[PDB]
């Protein structure tokens, strides 16, 4: 799952938009180079059809036509373009790791429940975390202690 | 489907009658006769004179080539100037997927091309060579049931 709400969304200059999170949060993100990227989305790229820009009713996602882009997608770009670190990173780092939260959070020295909070987006993910999760993958595997360097 | 017409009309300049002469955001420079649709749309009968003609420019906001109302939309404005230089236009290509009940997947498929460049043919974001327009018409002929084509036309 995926914790924040979206409550508002506009449609800035082609192609950036300001989305308003029931986390208090109002975020910027681009995102022209998906609607260049996916044929099936080009109607959007004309300036009239982008202005439409609205929340699903449903689904709660970022919408033209047809719910386009999920409100988790969305969010993470949004973290990513403002340099910060995602919930999809952290839940990347977690599915080519094969983790569970039990076994993430023995990984990090954090509880299961942070770990949860990470990846649903629930709390903003520390600088200290995501280095924390890339030292943890440059230390493999599993010695008695943690070594005194990188190897 | 929805529609994406890719170029932008950017200038328009009236001709001897009755040949305009168009600027697009692609910086295409085209030209084009309208003689023959102005004289079957009884509508568009005042057009016709030369005085009338000259006074083309472009439709505040909603972009056509205009004279009075908004006479023709730039996307059709388009697909006939490169129809008229003989040409394959972006209008005989959706024509093509529309009346074969085609999408971007299946059109992709009968063509062997990918879905991005029927899109980009589609939309007129890129100009269509001879040999695809002969691909979309052999299709047609063949309408193949398997993915394997022919070695000759049906009877």
């Amino acid at each position: 799952y995926f914790f924040p709400k979206l409550t508002a969304v506009e449609a800035l200059a082609p192609y950036r938009l300001r989305t308003t999170w029931s986390t208090g949060e109002v975020l910027e993100v681009d995102v022209g180079d998906i609607l260049r990227k996916i044929p099936d989305l080009a109607p959007i790229l004309d300036p009239e059809a982008f202005a439409r820009v609205h929340i699903a009713e449903w689904e709660g996602s970022v919408e033209w036509f047809d719910t386009e882009f999920g409100r988790d997608n969305v969010y993470a770009w949004a973290k990513e373009q403002a340099g910060e670190v995602s919930h999809e990173m952290f839940g990347d780092w977690m599915h080519r790791n094969n983790l569970s939260l039990t076994t993430a959070a023995e990984a990090l020295g954090i509880s299961r429940r942070m770990v949860s909070y990470y990846r649903t987006a629930h709390k903003i993910i520390p600088r200290t975390i995501w280095l924390a999760c890339l030292g943890w993958e440059a230390t493999r595997p599993e010695t008695k202690t943690l070594p005194r360097t990188l190897p």
